[PDB]
């Protein structure tokens, strides 16, 4: 099965007890991942609560960067809102 949230709820996930964002219409929770990533946490709460998929591909993240997000998909943004 899929879950899918629309861009209302997700904008709701942007405080210091939630952090959620979009990369190609996928959700993720990245809650307790701000403080593991090597690239800061500064850099996720800016994009928090919205799609962050062109910044995400600014920087080129390697492959297994990639591969280890998809550990905190939560799901997919709404086809309505796509
Ligand atoms: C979705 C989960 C994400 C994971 C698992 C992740 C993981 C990592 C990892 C392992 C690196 C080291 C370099 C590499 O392996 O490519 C990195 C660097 C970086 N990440 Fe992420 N990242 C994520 C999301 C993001 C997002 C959404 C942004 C931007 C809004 C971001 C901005 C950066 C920056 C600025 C660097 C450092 C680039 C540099 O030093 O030149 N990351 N990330």
């Amino acid at each position: 099965a899929v879950k899918y949230y629309t861009l209302e709820e997700i904008q709701k996930h942007n405080n210091s007890k939630s952090t959620w964002l979009i990369l190609h219409y996928k959700v993720y929770d990245l809650t307790k991942f701000l403080e593991e990533h090597v690239g800061g946490e500064e850099v996720l709460r800016e994009q928090a609560g919205g799609d962050a998929t062109e910044n995400f591909e600014d920087v080129g993240h390697s492959t297994d960067a990639r591969e280890l997000s998809k550990t905190f998909i939560i799901g997919e943004l709404h086809p309505d809102d796509r």
